[PDB]
């Protein structure tokens, strides 16, 4: 097992450092800077928090001209990205500032691409052309979600065709990303808890592998996981604790690092199964990953028991799988999450439909264990 | 404690992937590529190993024209860098390939700088100008030493003035670095052992800190250390074991990462003390770090016993400092290293001189503990 790793995104970690917005705009723009401030809706919640102010005060401090463009919505649409390209060519924008989460970061990245291209940007999403340049964006992250502030990916939906797509390319890497743990404070409980589950589950999806010779990698992923297991419950009970939020934020960041996962083989079974639950019921990703992941490890405990033994020894101080699986169930409950699907009024009614749609045009799904339609129903039964 | 992190060096990790030399030259050169192959002496040992061949076979495979420039020597001299600038401007070299260790990588970086500048390169080392561009280098690392294949630093000595200096700048970052663990195999024992000590000591220098709120960081540094403690002895006894060499190489790399050390405050006391031992006697850095580090932790065990308790609990499975200090002494001996200075015929004769030269024009030295001249002699007495 060989692997490659690049990641050029500059990370500014900490608080009381709002000048680094302006400072980093200067470090990464073309000559004199004029920037596009991108946000969701009308900076409604960004401004409520006081980010909008502390942003514009950094922009002013550095004499940076700027236009605002708003209304991105959770599933960012080409409607708006096309509008954004227009503005970055007309008003000669030299840099984009994404002030939000992945929904706005993905929009920002797609604008950054189109602003430097002499074609349609959507040729970069539908596998027609491979972009070779981007204007350049900076992010101020408002919630440590899925790491788009450090990824090479942008997910956009063409609502004219109802066809959503993604574009992975080294140019999409943000030039810099401001990461202040303080943005965690105002996040509602259920969402903080679900973000904590997403961090662990991202680590676990990569940890549980058939790959061999991954000792150091194992250690690092174990280390991050343990911290999630130790601090995430403390953060839930002391929401404004900078330390607790720092560990957790730094964990999510590290979880999106492929220095700790070194070309070891990830498994997406849980993700996919959860996707289809979430596709039919109103259920937050992180919550369904806490219901499904335990069900899946029960169902897959026989593949490489040794790597399950290891997991629970290193993370929950136990060599007994059942006990460990329960310690993880308990830990999820420690974040205020109920563990069964019945609990959310999800019934067995669509376990069949959900299993079919997970598999799509395939016979099985998974890598650690090849899971067929009935295997998936069994897992949904374990989680009911 | 806030911190920043960038590192743009692409890492190609693994074996049986010699085509990625050519492939990565193509990915990072100007238009058609013509490269300078940089090595130590006359590719004497690089060629003995079979790197030279597998390099030129990748260069040919990709139709890459190339000139060779040799004779870099362990303390790379401007004599040669000036020669290299000449060649990269005359022969219009678009990229440099450093095939060696830090001595040649540092030379390569200094050539890369000068080849794009309209001045003297040495203005970049003597704090006159701050370089804003470099041609671009790739490294094939022959020994996982001090990480220059991923650093922003180049250390060159002007032998006309007997004045050596360094240049830290984001442009010095190699464009890519090939890391094949197999290069470990041929390394002599004393040097492999000393490289294993350097990895741990780089982690320890950063670990033992007065900084607070560093839990995740602690975990990661602990994780890497443990692996060094576990595999390094196995590697010493099974030199050609790819797994053992992979963990250890990946540890050194990770040790040079500031994602695991997150702006926590390093201490260089041991380094400095060792420097002066090495300045007077013929002693390999790694070996004197195994004699000195234990002496220093004995002498500094009273500062934050809690972080010593933690260290030895996480790494040596013990809460007792004395026992732990001994487990670390034992571990060093497990790499075939004798632990006293007497052992190397180093006598107390110059403990005084060595202490004075460590302190230079300062009253104390260290951050974890401020060490004065007598404190340093005491530490040298602990290590005698
Ligand atoms: N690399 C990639 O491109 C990548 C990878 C995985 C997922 N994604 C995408 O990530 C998106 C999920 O985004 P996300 O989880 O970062 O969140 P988000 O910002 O898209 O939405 C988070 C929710 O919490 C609120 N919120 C955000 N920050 C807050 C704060 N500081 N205080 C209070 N409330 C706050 C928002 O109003 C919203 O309701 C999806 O579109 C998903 O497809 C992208
Ligand atoms: N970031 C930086 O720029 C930075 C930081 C710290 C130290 N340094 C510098 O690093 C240098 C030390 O270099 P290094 O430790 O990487 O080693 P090196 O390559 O300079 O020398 C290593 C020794 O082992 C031999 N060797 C190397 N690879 C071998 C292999 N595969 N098989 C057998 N023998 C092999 C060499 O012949 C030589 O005797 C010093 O000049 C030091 O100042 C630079
Ligand atoms: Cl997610
Ligand atoms: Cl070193
Ligand atoms: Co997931
Ligand atoms: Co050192």
């Amino acid at each position: 097992d060989n692997f490659n790793y690049k990641n050029d995104t500059k990370i500014i970690f900490g608080k009381d450092n709002y000048s680094e917005i302006g400072k980093n705009i200067k470090i990464f723009s073309k000559k004199t800077p004029k920037i596009l401030l991108h946000y969701e809706a009308d900076g409604e919640l960004i401004k409520k928090l006081g980010i909008y102010e502390k942003v514009i005060s950094s922009l002013k401090e550095f004499d940076i001209e700027f236009i605002e463009l708003g209304g991105v919505v959770p599933n960012p649409r080409l409607s708006l990205v096309y509008e954004g390209i227009k503005i970055c060519k007309e008003e000669n924008i030299t840099f984009i500032l994404a002030v939000g989460g992945a929904s706005v970061i993905d929009s920002a990245k797609a604008i950054s691409l189109g602003a430097v291209d002499n074609g349609d940007v959507w040729d970069f999403f539908t596998a027609k052309r491979i972009p070779q340049d981007t204007l350049g964006i900076g992010v101020v992250l408002t919630i440590p979600g899925a790491g788009s502030e450090m990824s090479e990916s942008s997910i956009i939906t063409d609502e004219n065709k109802k066809q959503k797509a993604v574009c992975d390319t080294e140019v999409n890497f943000p030039k810099f990303a401001i990461l202040n743990p303080e943005v965690c404070y105002t996040i509602p409980d259920r969402l903080m808890a679900a973000g904590i589950v997403d961090i662990l589950s991202h680590l676990m999806e990569r940890y549980f592998t058939k790959s061999i010779d991954t000792a150091l990698s194992d250690s690092l992923i174990e280390a991050t996981m343990k911290i999630v297991i130790k601090y995430g419950p403390l953060l839930m009970k002391d929401r404004k604790n900078y330390n607790y939020c720092s560990q957790i934020m730094w964990a999510a960041t590290m979880a999106h690092n492929g220095m700790i996962a070194c070309g070891r083989v990830a498994d997406w079974a849980s993700h996919r199964i959860e996707h289809e639950i979430s596709g039919i019921y109103d259920l937050t990703h992180g919550i369904g990953m806490a219901i499904i992941f335990p069900a899946w490890m029960k169902y897959t405990k026989n593949i490489r028991p040794q790597i399950f033994e290891k997991f629970f020894k290193e993370v929950f101080n136990t060599v007994n799988i059942d006990e460990g699986i329960n310690k993880l169930e308990e830990f999820f409950k420690s974040l205020g999450i109920n563990l069964k699907l019945s609990d959310y009024g999800i019934t067995e009614e669509y376990f069949s439909l959900m299993a079919e749609k997970a598999l799509g045009n395939s016979e099985t799904l998974g890598r650690f264990m090849q899971l067929n339609k009935q295997d998936i129903i069994n897992i949904l039964n374990l989680a009911k």
